[PDB]
């Protein structure tokens, strides 16, 4: 029987590297925070959070059910089972209102733009986050702990290792209900209002004109500089036409508007010595123009203030890699409800790994997306 051997062996070895990865990747993710005062904002501070209870998915969770898997029962007795079962039931309901507090927070800020802001302070992410995870012990510990004394006897039989009330199917039902539909449908609509909410021109304008910029930056041939280096302009023009949100409301004709226009105007100058110098075949030249275009931008920077656009793609993102990983096991949960034998040992299995691969992908979703969050990545990992 060489094939069931090396399965166990694959096994084993594709858990321990998803385990790993997972550790690493939550580790960096909040050490990068720790030690970056440019990433100590209150958005990071509940990704931190959501970090926490991915890494001690990937350090207790996945680890213990490997053991559990790959052993066939549960070998370490039935203490350590009802603390693994309470530790992964009250980190996964703190990292679900978790996803609720990022999902209302962001809510607040695209719908209450004149009071929310201002009561977004460190403190009150703290406090919201200390509530989520006593809010989570609070209700999964004492009962998958004690429930067996509640009762009287423990059903759970040596080798075993499940929550003991959930012996009714519909019990686990209810519970996919309460602590994963009724959230998902929550941050579903809290979402549909963020998209439709930044769905303003001008910052639409100057967003597109910097990220243009930074690719002419770090183009690698001459399409990319040249595309941007299009757009860009057409942004610059659409973004000169139009007016920025000037002190005293001053007339066209003031010495501000003028000079603002002026500014535009000499931009597009050197974007066309760029362009020039970019097709007489100084490709590396229109870089460097760049860089003075750069300059030129700073000196008429006064003038204006959005990377908003991008905060919504980061929420999605996190809201999607949770609902696809943990769907299957939920559905799961309701074919289970009329037909056990529909769902085999190893279907619930995968459906239970998946759960745990949603921490393993989740600092992928925002970190590895983030300017800040790479260079401090860079800084972690460089000798010194
Ligand atoms: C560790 N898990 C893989 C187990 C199986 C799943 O359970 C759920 O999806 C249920 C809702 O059906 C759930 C329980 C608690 C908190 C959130 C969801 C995901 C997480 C959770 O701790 C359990």
């Amino acid at each position: 029987s060489p094939y069931k051997t090396f399965e166990v062996v694959f096994i084993v070895l594709v858990a321990g590297s998803l385990s790993l990865v997972t550790i690493i990747g939550n580790i960096l993710v909040m050490v990068s925070i720790k030690v970056n005062r440019h990433l100590q904002t209150v958005n990071n501070y509940f990704l931190f959070s959501l970090a926490c209870a991915d890494l001690i998915i990937g350090v207790f969770s996945m680890n213990l059910y490997t053991l559990y898997t790959v052993i066939g029962y549960w070998p370490l007795g039935p203490v350590v089972c009802d603390l693994w079962l309470a530790l992964d039931y009250v980190v996964s309901n703190a990292r679900v209102m978790n996803l609720l507090i990022i999902s209302f927070d962001r809510y607040f800020c695209v719908t209450k733009p004149l009071t929310y802001p201002v009561k977004r302070t460190t403190k009150m992410a703290g406090m919201m986050i200390a509530a989520a995870w006593v809010l989570s012990f609070i209700l999964w510990a004492p009962a998958i702990l004690f429930w067996q004394f509640i009762v009287g006897v423990r059903t759970v039989e040596d080798g075993e290792c499940y929550i003991q009330f959930f012996s009714n199917a519909a019990v686990t039902f209810g519970t996919a209900i309460a602590a994963f539909y009724l959230p998902v449908i929550i941050m579903t609509v809290l979402y549909w209002h963020i998209s439709r909410a930044s769905k303003a021109d001008l910052e639409d304008n100057w967003e597109t004109l910097n990220d243009n910029l930074k690719v002419i930056e770090k183009a690698d041939n001459a399409a990319q500089v040249k595309d941007a280096l299009t757009k860009m302009r057409a942004a610059a023009l659409d973004a000169q036409k139009a007016t920025p949100p000037k002190l005293e409301d001053k007339s066209p004709d003031s010495p501000e508007m003028k000079d603002f226009r002026h500014g535009f105007d000499i931009l597009v100058g050197q974007i066309d010595d760029a362009l020039k110098l970019a097709n007489e075949g100084k490709v590396k030249e229109a870089q460097a123009a760049a860089e003075q275009l750069k300059t030129t931008r700073n000196a008429y920077i006064q003038k204006y203030l959005s990377r908003e656009k991008k905060v919504t793609r980061t929420i999605l993102a996190i809201l999607l890699a949770f609902i696809i990983t943990w769907a299957p096991y939920n559905v799961m949960v309701l074919i289970n409800t009329f037909c056990a034998p529909c769902i085999p040992n190893t279907v619930w299995t995968i459906g239970y790994w998946l759960c745990y691969i949603n921490s393993t992908i989740n600092p992928a979703c925002y970190a590895l997306c983030n300017a800040t969050f790479k260079k401090t990545f860079k800084h972690l990992l460089m000798c010194h």
